[PDB]
DNA sequence: TTTTTTTTT
DNA sequence: AAAAAAAAA
């Protein structure tokens, strides 16, 4: 899986401890960034670069899966579930994943109580023989409280310290920290692997909205989140694992809300759930942009425990 | 149609096999090659050259149609129905099959629902005397669900397993990954000669917005963008195959919404669908730039089965 | 902590001072600040930028706590108390430490008795080794009547002259002088390192709603509070204080009462203290939008001598 | 050719 | 039941 086969393929070693300093780690590494973004790199011309790349073309088949085929090669995926029955059946038994899911709400409608319940119940055998794993955590407003996740593991019946084990966790402080820290990820997913299922970004637009003024940097911003988003893509599909991603809310004085982001996330997200609030601590949740489940709604409990019924 | 007419003209049997290593294969290939890009191959001068395009053009006429046989050569032409004869009747029958078909929406609007009806209705015996064949699908972002074929080909009541077996299926993975998967398109319609109807392309434009920056690489990507469509025109009259392709928007703060592409992909393109959101899960279809059809609307029902009414 | 350890690593002294005279004193205040706002600051390049980023990234970890790591590391934050204990349940021990903190009501409510109460029992040694220390107050309205904290400091029975000497003051006069306000504040948490424990601004809203007008100045006006509610953000996790926050209220003809700041103030807060009048001098308090507690109520008694039962 | 922000009473 | 303004690559 790592970057070996090249060797026995017309590669030397001088290049491939030169291209681990970037990044690229993986075969299928290399059939993800262009031909143009490999010159730039430190130290590697145009007519050395070629070779790497009929190098790695002989090692996957480029031609055509028929549809039977893909079937079964979309048995990868697992689904992991939220808490409560209810959300499993309106998202079609969990969270995709190769994919990107996002969930937004007004203030109170319970993001990060879903969040925190995603830390523990993924670390549980589901159905489907999802086995369980580690996970990556990335803060961004404030927002990781630890005796939230005590509270939750109760009610499940697990160990108190083997499930303050499996969060690792990191803060991100501005924009561009968002998008460094995304390399450490990547590199703790392929030193490790197989033991780690999902990746929870708290929320993407929290710091986008801030680090940037009204019309004047609107279209350096929407072009510095495309280039994040497109990297998640990728790393969800690199060693398949969940991304979680949330983000918040505004007006319309112009005609009630819609979400931040504009056409740039909303395209590169794969399903949204839509949050509100019902009486209580009832909650109801639509779905909006799926490519497979229609829109339904249903209701939450956010008590201790996270979401139940 | 294969290029072996040229060996009793006065071509012999070593350049055969030398022009079939870059891609050209047909008699009318040799029609759409340039004589400045048939130096550069690999291995070929400006002096024998010449005698292959002599040796072509004996065997087309090189002369000028009148508009009466023009019209009996313009039956080739089918129309691949949707699923609505709301949307037929507004396309004109279907999507024509000697063009390039585009369609843009907001973000829920059902372009991929569009376009996994196609991947079930194109094999099916419609109006016409239209047989149906085998399908090329090359996604993009991730979006090709199997499991909703086997939902739509239940309410046309056919059978699952032959169903699934015409959809041949590859994914891009960068800007020039979606280039370089042409040349195993025009290989597999030419050596299966008749039994393939249309290509879709699931976006092209989610991947040269997000390989390239703002100003400074516009002109390489809009100069990238036009060796691409024009590919695709050419293939599309090679072997009389139906494209369609869509692509997403933009806002304007200038002044609402825009398709991306510019002009290069507005002037190249020969019918484009705009798609918005009605209430429910109904939506309404606008025409865009049509030669034939003029500009009316309808409406849909993206149900579990596709376009309905 | 300060910024000295770059001289070892790379960094002349040139800079140093040059850095110092924006704002930037802390080896963390590097890691909260863009690559793009450090250029159009007073005299540095592009060039010179980049070896100061990697300067600082050594000293600190770049990497992934387990959330094992996390929780001892949250043990920096202490809990200040209000002044009764059927307030701190409801809080969960008092006010947070690395948060912000709202209260609103309708007028008569009790917030600045709630706040006078804070200039007292915050120079009290409380539970947990809470030690006590000074207390800066940015008044906005008028009411900083300073006889009312001597009035609150006999019932806890403390000197009248070492109670008036640890609450600094200054009073904003319009929306940018409560901005630039802040500098005085970060450079004093900083020269004197480890004697403040929180931070009271009177309203933040007192005076947006009034320089700015209706739907004309709207989007300007959320875009500058945007940028002082982050600012608020990174004080409160630099040097550890709290912070705690007042606004005011309005109607709702379109359908009673909701707060002012929109989606932008009810986001960037960490807990959310609704304040309504009961019978006489009792007030009851409820909770909105809170990580940890529940939503209970609780009850008060506003007299001389702050909140009490 | 590119790119959406923001509730008051 | 009524009210709008914001630009840089
Ligand atoms: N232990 C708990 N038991 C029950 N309800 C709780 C508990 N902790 C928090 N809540 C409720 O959960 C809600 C807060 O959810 P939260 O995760 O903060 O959503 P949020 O949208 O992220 N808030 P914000 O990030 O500011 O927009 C509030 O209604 C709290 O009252
Ligand atoms: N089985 C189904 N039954 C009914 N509606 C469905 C079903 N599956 C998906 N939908 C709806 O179809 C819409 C999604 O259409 P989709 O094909 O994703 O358009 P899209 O524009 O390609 N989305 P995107 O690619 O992100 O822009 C959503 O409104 C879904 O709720
Ligand atoms: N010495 C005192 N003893 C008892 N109650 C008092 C005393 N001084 C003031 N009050 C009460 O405190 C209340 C005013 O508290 P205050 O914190 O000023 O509310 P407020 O919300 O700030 N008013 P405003 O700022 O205009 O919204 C009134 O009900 C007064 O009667
Ligand atoms: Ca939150
Ligand atoms: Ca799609
Ligand atoms: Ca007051």
């Amino acid at each position: 899986q790592d970057i070996d086969l090249l060797q026995k393929h017309g590669i030397n070693v001088a290049d491939i401890k030169k291209l681990k300093s970037v990044g690229i780690c993986t075969i299928k590494g290399i059939q993800m960034t262009t031909r143009r973004a490999l010159c730039n790199v430190k130290g590697l011309s145009e007519a050395k670069v070629d070779k790497i790349k009929e190098a790695a073309n002989k090692l996957i088949e480029p031609g055509f899966l028929t549809a039977f085929e893909y079937s079964e090669k979309r048995k990868m995926v697992f689904h992991i579930t939220t808490g409560s029955q209810e959300f499993d059946k309106l998202l079609g038994g969990g969270i995709e994943s190769m994919a990107i899911t996002e969930a937004f709400g007004e203030f109170r409608t319970g993001k990060t109580q879903l969040s925190h319940t995603l830390c523990v119940t993924a670390q549980l055998p589901g159905a489907g023989g999802y086995p369980g794993g580690k996970i990556i955590f990335i803060d961004t407003e404030n927002t990781f409280r630890p005796d939230r996740l005590r509270d939750i593991a109760d009610r499940f019946n697990v160990d108190h310290d083997a499930v303050l084990d499996n969060v690792l966790y990191a803060r991100a402080y501005t924009s561009e920290h968002q998008m460094e820290l995304l390399d450490y990820v990547a590199a703790k997913f392929h030193e490790e692997a197989g033991i780690f299922k999902l990746l929870i970004i708290d929320s993407i637009m929290a710091l986008f909205r801030v680090d940037f003024s009204g019309r004047g940097e609107l279209a350096e911003r929407q072009q510095k989140l495309a280039q994040m988003l497109s990297r998640l893509q990728k790393i969800s599909e690199e060693y398949n694992v969940a991304v979680f991603v949330t983000n918040q809310m505004t007006a319309d004085p112009g005609a009630p809300k819609k979400p931040i982001g504009g056409h740039i996330l909303a395209h590169a997200s794969t399903t949204r759930i839509s949050l509100r609030k019902g009486r209580g601590e009832l909650r109801i949740a639509k779905i909006y942009d799926s490519p497979e489940m229609p829109e339904n709604e249903a209701t939450f409990a956010i008590t201790a425990g996270g979401i139940g019924d």
